[PDB]
């Protein structure tokens, strides 16, 4: 099946892309990103989400890996004074 | 000089041993690397992206910057492609 947008005609089966009438050569990764955005018009994705959805889950460390490792440190070192700064990151107090 | 010591915590960099409140603590390699980094930088706030680079290694695998440069590549190869940059959050294709 094909996916159409204003400018794009994308073939999911063959990885072929037509842009305003012209056939476009994309890398595999470029293609997956283009197709992901083109299949989800009007929706904002964070860079973290796009990394996950396009490059795949669990192939290399991400910002989630960082959060998971902090939680694991907290369990193995009870009372470890790592402060969470909601929506930024972490700080060790003492 | 092999050791970093903070409250209740003793970390030996050479032998990679962690003593917390008098107990030897078993950590994976990256748990250790993360702990030692934070203990060596008390009072300092790091973003998750910074911790990734400092602890897991800078420029070793795809990151959020790889997403940014791939959007630039798409915009170059498809001149006029309507990807919107929502600065400091991410990306949206309008239509």
């Amino acid at each position: 099946d094909k996916v159409m947008t204003k400018d794009l005609e994308i073939d999911r089966a063959t990885r072929e892309v037509i842009f305003k009438g012209d056939l476009i050569t994309l890398t595999r990764t470029e293609f997956d990103l283009l197709l992901f955005l083109a299949s989800n018009l009007g929706r904002v994705f964070t860079r973290d989400e796009l990394l996950d959805h396009v490059w795949g889950y669990n192939h290399f460390p991400t910002t989630r890996t960082v959060d998971t490792h902090v939680l694991q440190l907290r369990q193995k070192l009870p009372g470890l004074e790592i402060e969470t700064l909601r929506g930024v990151g972490y700080k060790m107090k003492a």
